[PDB]
């Protein structure tokens, strides 16, 4: 009953789940002379493990990428959050053109995709879902995407996207390693926020990175190739599957650094 189209989009998201417009609510407008910088803050660790990776899914809103949960070894740390919180997938979200795609925008300013990393308190919560619902049982690391040179490990991911252009296809996808999609600085931005899309849960703890990452507009483009639509319907490219900018209603914007 939700997408991002004219009629189902995020301006109309309120009417099927009220928390729409709540006091957590994802993503913002990061206006960077206003974050705090909390030098009390752990150093951000992302402990990737190379082949934890199972498969990669059309599910209808996204590109997703699931992960084996199963145990400890594929987490983030440190930053805010207390203790480990393990890697269950990440998906991304992307413009129709260039100038839109991100969810958070810095300074007003939006990039042209953005990857999101779904971490979950597993040492506490006894299911993502369960989790999901906690006020500390998430933790999504986003990264921004920025058109430029090509990305040599993207070139795996977007290989694979033709095999999963419909909605609701899936195909194996092993030894992938999340790592390979990570700026080189851990500098961050970290808020008490939402899911961003429905049900809009206030259970993340966003850690948004800093640097963006650079893929080719040919890399770019195969994002664009996926379709929101099944295999026999009508072709509707996924294209603008973002959620604007909700109000920060008096939340602290964290810093890592000093802009
Ligand atoms: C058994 C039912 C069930 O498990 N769910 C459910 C289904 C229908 C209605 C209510 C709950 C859940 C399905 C997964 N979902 C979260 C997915 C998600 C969404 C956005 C991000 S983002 N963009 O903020 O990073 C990250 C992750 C939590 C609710
Ligand atoms: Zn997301």
């Amino acid at each position: 009953g939700w997408g991002y189209g004219q009629d189902d989009g995020p301006s109309h998201w309120h009417k099927l789940y009220p928390i729409a417009q709540g006091d957590r609510q994802s993503p913002i407008n990061i206006i960077s002379s206003q974050a705090v910088y909390s030098p009390s803050l752990q150093p951000l660790e992302l402990s990737y493990e190379a082949c934890m990776s199972l498969s990669i899914t059309n599910n209808g809103h996204s590109v997703q990428v699931d992960f084996n949960d199963s145990d400890d070894r594929t987490v983030v740390t440190g930053g805010p959050l207390e203790g480990p919180y393990r890697l269950k997938q990440f998906h991304f979200h992307w413009g129709k053109k260039h100038d839109v795609g991100s969810e958070h925008t810095v300074d007003g300013k939006s990039f042209p995709s953005e990857l999101h990393l779904v971490h979950w308190n597993a040492k506490k919560y006894s299911t993502f879902g369960e989790a999901a619902s906690a006020p500390d049982g998430l933790a999504v690391v986003g990264v921004f995407l920025e058109t430029g040179d090509e990305h040599p490990s993207m070139n795996r991911l977007t290989d694979a996207l033709y095999m999963v252009r419909f909605k609701g296809t899936k195909a194996q996808f092993s030894c992938f390693n999340p790592k390979s999609l990570l700026p080189a600085s851990r500098h961050y931005w970290t808020y008490p926020g939402s899911l961003t899309t429905p049900p809009l849960s206030e259970s993340v703890t966003w850690i948004v990175l800093r640097e963006p990452i650079s893929i080719s507009e040919r890399q770019m483009g195969k994002f664009r190739s996926l379709l929101f639509t099944s295999e026999d319907d009508e072709r509707i490219h996924m294209v603008n599957n973002f959620r604007p900018p909700q109000p920060l209603k008096g939340r602290v914007v964290k810093a890592s650094f000093r802009a």
